[PDB]
């Protein structure tokens, strides 16, 4: 699709099953989901904005079908203020900015 | 133009007479300045984000270039370590997200 920017972003996503709304976020290096249960390893890491650092849990290689667009990468899982895709699986689905 | 997103979206932009490196950020409803002692009225905000709050002073009507595009709107200044082009300016130089 192409997406214009007078509303956010908000996409429906379905990831372990489970379907969510998530923010198609330029801005951000990574993916980081508002706290669930994912299946599998994790491992603990740090992720940093405009207010600080917080904690999150890495998981690694998890499909998530981002509006109908298969990725398969890095999530992480945390205290972040909105469900947001990050330029790692912006990149997996085509995603790019146009003007 | 077209932006991939292997790397962070950042572009050239002026105002003032500072030319400056800043992201296109999808993810950013407002345009957030590092801190820069601009002219004229402002109002204290809050702006939130990973790690929590930080606060800012609103600048509205303030003329930046985007990339060669002129845009005209609210801009906010403080302690963000990375200059944040939001929806607010994106929209005005007809950026959208494709996929
Ligand atoms: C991957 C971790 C994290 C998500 C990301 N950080 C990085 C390093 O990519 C980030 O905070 N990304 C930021 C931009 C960014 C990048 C690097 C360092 C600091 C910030 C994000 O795109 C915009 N922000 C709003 C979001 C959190 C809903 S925001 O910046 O917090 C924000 C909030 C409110 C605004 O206006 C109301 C505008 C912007």
């Amino acid at each position: 699709p192409q997406i214009t920017l007078w509303k956010r972003p908000l996409v429906t996503i379905r990831i372990g099953g489970q379907l969510k709304e998530a923010l198609l976020d330029t801005g951000a290096d990574d993916t980081v989901l508002e706290e669930m249960n994912l299946p599998g390893k994790w491992k603990p890491k740090m992720i940093g904005g405009i207010g600080g650092f917080i904690k999150v849990r890495q998981y690694d290689q998890i499909p998530i079908e981002i509006c109908g667009h298969k990725a398969i990468g890095t999530v992480l899982v945390g205290p972040t203020p909105v469900n947001i895709i990050g330029r790692n699986l912006l990149t997996q689905i085509g995603c790019t900015l146009n003007f």
